[PDB]
């Protein structure tokens, strides 16, 4: 359960921002797997995405400041199996794919899309590989700061994002007017807080109604709900990739969950069954997560954006693959080598 912080640029500045096609001809497609990209090329890819969406020119973003901001955000992640920089990078890449493939500009303001992308980058900053319940139980400093207000980790992720903006030479919004600077902070707060599953469970019935009635670009509330739905679709986007991606992410997520469970046992507390390596049956848990959480999110995305149908079909297909493969996975927890390659 020990996950370290690596701390407390020229290669990015000299080698100019790259055209996205030079990274991969499939870079702007829903079939691209951003986890395939070498970790050392991810900061360059973030810059390339912001340039391709024209955010650097439209918001007059200072490129050295942007390069420093990206490296600070990258260094802001610990190394648990799942909630690391590669997860934030892949979530950020999905936001870019929604911009490129759906008609985001016809649904949200440019500032809201910029905020969605920056939030994707920051949304799990300094994650400890433990959930909100653990913060409360371990009586952590984060729980002391935020438990009474809800969404402990998510409030921390946003505070970490703010601390980066406040770091000398990293303020990408420095030249913004007081009103626009504040709008960026408010958007980043609401978007990061939307990543708490408990918040998604609370606003579901309303997302279910926005799609039932239809999206209205003039309803300020429709903009807020959409950002919540889009942020959760970026968060769970590993489920929209190929079977091998969902299998590898299940391995990473459960290795992280099982480490929390071992830690709870060491503290003399009984962990949730899904976090207990002696009780959890991964295929059943994954199928339940896809049916209750991931599939309804992509079904809503499909209802609002017709071009998003392929995303929902891929999630449904992956859920079908888990059912069919379950007969070959006869054990609770993970095998001795922590790998699901046998599937
Ligand atoms: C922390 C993460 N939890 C998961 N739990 C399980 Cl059982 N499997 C998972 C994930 C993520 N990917 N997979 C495959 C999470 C859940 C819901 C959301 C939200 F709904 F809000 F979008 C955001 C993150
Ligand atoms: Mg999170
Ligand atoms: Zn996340």
């Amino acid at each position: 359960s020990l996950y370290k912080k690596a701390g407390f640029y020229t290669k990015l500045l000299h080698d100019g921002i790259q055209p996205v096609a030079a990274i991969d001809s499939n870079f702007a497609s829903f079939t691209y797997t951003p986890r395939s990209l070498p970790e050392d090329d991810t900061s360059m890819a973030i810059l390339s995405m912001l340039q391709d969406m024209n955010f650097i020119n439209n918001y007059k973003i200072d490129c050295p400041t942007l390069a420093r901001f990206c490296l600070m955000v990258k260094k802001g992640y610990r190394d648990p199996p799942y909630h690391n920089w590669m997860h934030a990078f892949s979530v950020s890449h999905f936001c870019y794919l929604l911009y490129k493939n759906l008609e985001l500009t016809n649904y949200l303001e440019d500032i809201e899309i910029f905020a969605l992308f920056i939030s994707c980058m920051c949304h799990d900053l300094d994650h400890r590989g433990t959930n909100n319940s653990f913060q409360v139980a371990s009586k952590s400093v984060l729980a002391a700061l935020y438990s009474s207000e809800g969404s402990v980790m998510e409030r921390h992720h946003f505070a970490q994002a703010i601390a980066i903006l406040n770091t000398h030479g990293c303020n990408i919004f420095d030249h913004f007017s007081r009103k626009d600077y504040q709008r960026m902070l408010d958007l980043m707060r609401d978007i990061i807080l939307a990543t708490d599953l408990a918040h998604h469970l609370r606003i579901f019935k309303d997302l279910q109604k926005m799609a039932e009635v239809g999206y209205d670009r003039n309803n300020k509330q429709h903009h807020r709900l959409l950002l919540c739905l889009l942020m959760t679709s970026c968060d769970l986007s590993d489920q929209t990739k190929g079977w091998k991606t969902t299998r590898k992410i299940a391995e990473l997520i459960y290795k992280e969950f099982f480490s929390q469970g071992d830690l709870e046992k060491a503290m003399g507390n009984r962990p949730m069954e899904m976090m207990d390596r002696e009780k959890a049956y991964i295929p059943e848990l994954q199928i339940s997560f896809m049916e209750h959480i991931a599939m309804p999110i992509y079904k809503l995305l499909q209802d609002l954006f017709p071009k998003a149908a392929e995303l929902y079909e891929r999630v449904a297909s992956n859920r079908e693959h888990w059912t069919k493969v379950s007969h070959k996975f006869t054990i609770r927890g993970l095998p001795s080598n922590n790998s699901l390659d046998f599937l």
